[PDB]
């Protein structure tokens, strides 16, 4: 009935490093994704009190949104960029699994899922 709380975002226990590919999806992919027009559901965890959806985190066991990959790109806690892009992708599916097909919350996600995709295609090499 709470909200749970947010996914972990630091973790000093785990080794950190600084790759390009890691600085471009920070300072492309989630800066990019970020403003575009519908970002705002995505920003944050889902507030299901606020929301009146009691039964979103009974659905969804594996919550994701961009304010927390945006912690976690700045707190190194990613080691691969492939951790990241689960991350995205997770988000994405979360909204499909929960959201009924059609439904604009959906047609948000895919608009942004696009986006998300044509930026990977061009991750720079290693
Ligand atoms: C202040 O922002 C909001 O009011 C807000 C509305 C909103 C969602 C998230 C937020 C952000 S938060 C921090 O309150 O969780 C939202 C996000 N996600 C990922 C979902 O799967 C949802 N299913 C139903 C809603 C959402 C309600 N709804 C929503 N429903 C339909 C839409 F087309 C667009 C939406 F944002």
């Amino acid at each position: 009935n709470a909200n749970p709380p947010p996914p972990e975002t630091s973790n000093p226990n785990k080794p950190k490093r600084q790759t390009n590919q890691l600085q471009y999806l920070l300072r492309v992919v989630l800066k990019t994704l970020w403003k575009h027009q519908f970002a705002w559901p995505f920003q944050q965890p889902v507030d299901a009190v606020k929301l009146n959806l009691p039964d979103y985190y009974k659905i969804i066991k594996t919550p994701m949104d961009m304010g927390t990959i945006k912690k976690r790109l700045e707190n190194n806690y990613y080691w691969n960029a492939q951790e990241c892009i689960q991350d995205f992708n997770t988000m994405f599916t979360n909204c499909y699994i929960y959201n009924k097909p059609g439904d604009d919350i959906v047609l948000m996600a895919e608009a942004l899922e696009k986006l998300f995709l044509q930026k990977i295609n061009e991750l720079p090499t290693e």
